[PDB]
């Protein structure tokens, strides 16, 4: 199924019939960082299997729902169950849910992820507001937009220079200052490692040379589809480790350690994003 | 359809029956840089749809013809309507028209493109004679030659060290000096960004660190297929912008600005390439 | 055919019925470096075409056998006929033979390849013990593990920091010292160029900037599948040329020169790996 105007329209029509919510904010949450979705008020849960043209996710299993409702007096739509390109999903499968958000009325997309620290001053448990990216799949002919252009959504050759909205970064930082955790908050450039292997020690050293602050396996495909169709983005990385220190010390990293960091910062991140939603212009 | 000897031979036989031109020069022109094709003398226009085994291009639409005839007393074949890998065409579809050129007798391929400037001394409207490349898709397992080797055309493991003919570069520069525009002409290394998004500001900064002079979304696949089968290449970039200055100044870029630069330099480039054709050894 | 537990089990059951050898060591040898396979004692040769679910290799042709038997009193299994990703094989086809080795009992995998020198002190004919890698296909969404995870073999997100066993490197070097050729033996970081074109001169210069010691078109996919399922690896490159000196001098490289270097070092490499096998803990 192609992520075209007709197929996205059929999905949007179904969602509008069953939900009665017109959202202007979309959210996609990282692993272990989804508790905010469980606090959506007056909510409607829509299994992906029920939505015309949504991708099939039963090989990976686990949860897969769209959730619509209210947070802080604002109307939102959340993806509960994220699609990642290292799982083998196609460009068209990743893009269709974001283009459906666009047709439902979404103007702002908020994204979180887990990442490895490259910049030497980043510690486990820090947050990084993403200000730009280095897209190794895109340079290498695996960009999410390779294929025919869907002209109803955006241009053949998009400019990504404003993909990460400056004013949304400024608001996120202001709220951190108001709540006395600004010492945890940095800004930086995100390297997209297609995955699913963690960056090797020598790849980490290369990313340091090339101007990268953090590295991870998600987010950039969604950012590009959003920018192509005019949706503003705020993207925040939670740092699980410093990959450069681990390379210099011959120390390992695993999904388990990553998940313990997520649990340590989950409640803080949930409160931060609830306040960002409440305060968005 | 595979770009093999039998399928290329069937295409070449059809073209020879309808055209009566045996070309020794091939041309592929960049966006907005095709006016020379309209001045081919005693010409024959062959729609791609008529040629056995040529790729289907009706999803992207627009023009698609092979044009054969005379320029400056030389016999040539031009692609009118270019295939790009960011559109989703396969390795085999890009390669077949170049291998058909080889079987028709082509010994020299001339290519133009639009590109972004990385080297700080490159201005909008400058020309860059390409002397080498950095092939991010090739490093990343998306090389145009991934697949079985077609042994009738070339070796399993080609050497690209002489892909950009030195004597053709020297002739292009000499003609620029004769016509008093050598101050517009530079040489440099071309980075292949698979596309279709323009290079991000942070990707531009990375390419500066890595020794790149210009960046674009075409040309390298065609160069590799030509080199594999023994066709000499001259490739020239028209600079639409300096991506490094735009990154430092927080300034944007779009297809519209690119096309205005093409219109400014179209007539000069047309006269330059007509004289190169006339003068080729 | 997917490289899953059921399909690998059916292959392993067939091999066990016909061979009566339970191997604990696997070997994969580079081009021209396979003479050790012909000296396996009490051996059983199993054509790939006979093994359930093994990949089809008749488009590339040449040899394709699994060979089981004894070397230095140890039980081994060798791939005679290597699968390379530049030939167009899928992730699943490369991975299945290594996962079959795992189910047969293999605990250690020994690999050789031919490579180009980037580090300026590497000469044609030198050996490089690989201590780490830079995986351009992996960064660019062409990692060998892209797809569903096969949980019976390993984790969704593997750590590669110990992919190249330190103690096996130390043993290889000790044997070189015992036999007075340690002056040929170096250590270094391997860049994976997907191929099949040799690295261009400007790509070689980039790899120098990024901390690479050698570059080649194989090995990293097999290393990653082995590490994912807990098999220890020793990987050794034979240097065919110094790509940086050749770039600075405008000198060429070809498969023929590479193969003459292989013939010069074949007997030494064969004796080295026979002694490594004999001595493995
Ligand atoms: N002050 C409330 C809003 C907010 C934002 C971030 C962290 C904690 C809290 C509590
Ligand atoms: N002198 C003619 C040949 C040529 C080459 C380049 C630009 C203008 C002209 C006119
Ligand atoms: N000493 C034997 C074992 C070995 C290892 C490496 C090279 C030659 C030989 C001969």
């Amino acid at each position: 199924v192609v992520a075209n105007y007709e197929n996205a329209s059929m999905a949007a029509d179904y969602i509008k019939r069953v939900s009665n919510v017109l959202p202007d904010i979309g959210i996609i949450c990282g692993s272990g960082l989804g508790k905010l979705i469980e606090e959506i008020e007056e909510r409607k849960v829509i299994p992906y299997i029920n939505i015309p043209n949504f991708p099939k996710t039963t090989v990976a299993g686990h949860v897969g729902n769209l959730v619509l409702g209210s947070v802080g007096g604002r109307k939102i739509v959340a993806m509960q169950g994220r699609l990642h390109m290292y799982e083998g999903y196609s460009n068209q499968e990743i893009a269709l849910p974001i283009r459906v958000m666009k047709l439902l009325g979404v103007r702002v997309l908020l994204i979180t992820n887990l990442a490895g620290g490259i910049n030497r001053k980043l510690k486990s448990g820090d947050f990084v507001l993403i200000k730009g990216h280095i897209n190794f799949p895109g340079l290498g002919l695996n960009n999410v937009l390779v294929g025919p252009n869907q002209d109803e959504f955006g241009p053949r050759f998009p400019d990504l220079s404003n993909a990460y909205d400056r004013l949304l970064q400024q608001l996120a930082l202001k709220i951190a200052q108001e709540n006395d955790f600004q010492d945890l908050v940095h800004e930086g450039v995100y390297a997209f490692n297609g995955g699913p292997t963690y960056e090797s020690p020598d790849e980490s050293n290369m990313l340091l040379k090339l101007g990268c602050d953090v590295v991870g396996m998600s987010t950039v495909p969604e950012v590009i589809i959003a920018c192509h169709c005019g949706i503003k983005v705020l993207a925040v990385s939670l740092i699980a480790n410093n990959s450069i220190l681990d390379a210099e010390n011959d120390v390992s990293i695993n999904h388990e350690k990553v998940l313990a960091v997520a649990e340590k910062r989950a409640d803080l991140l949930q409160m931060w994003f609830k306040e960002i939603i409440t305060r968005l212009p």
